[PDB]
């Protein structure tokens, strides 16, 4: 076109392989920190769990960047921890890693097949177990 745009003047990115966007990477990073219900990420919201295809979404806007190695590195990680929360609190009729804190009111279905899932998360290891606990 007559407008001609590049990497000029859109920071000193480029010419170092592929590279995300801050449309791409701080959404996801925000989402994905707010998976997290503490920002050292040792415990996660279980309402962003909707939102874990959309932190694969934001990943996937990483898709084609080097972003999306360090964030599928960080999206797969959090996918997992909740996916983990997820795995044990399946086992409950209610889950039971909820704001990375467990539900002891929760109930260990007689599905309830558990897994000493690590995530990576520590704390959240000690919470998915947690509920394992109550299975």
């Amino acid at each position: 076109g007559h407008m001609q745009v590049a990497r000029s003047t859109k920071e000193i990115e480029t010419s170092q392989s592929t590279t995300a966007n801050q449309s791409d990477v701080d959404d996801f990073n925000t989402l994905y920190d707010a998976f997290y219900t503490n920002s050292n990420k040792t415990a996660l919201k279980n309402s962003q769990f909707d939102k874990l295809s959309q932190l694969k979404t934001l990943l996937d806007k990483l898709e084609g960047s080097r972003e999306h190695t360090l964030a599928k590195s960080k999206y797969d990680s959090l996918a997992t921890q909740i996916k983990a929360i997820q795995d044990v609190n399946a086992q409950f009729e209610k889950p039971a890693i909820v704001d990375g804190v467990l539900d002891t009111n929760a109930k260990a279905k007689s599905d309830a097949k558990f897994t000493d899932i690590k995530t990576g998360n520590t704390e959240l290891d000690k919470v998915l177990d947690k509920a394992i606990s109550l299975g």
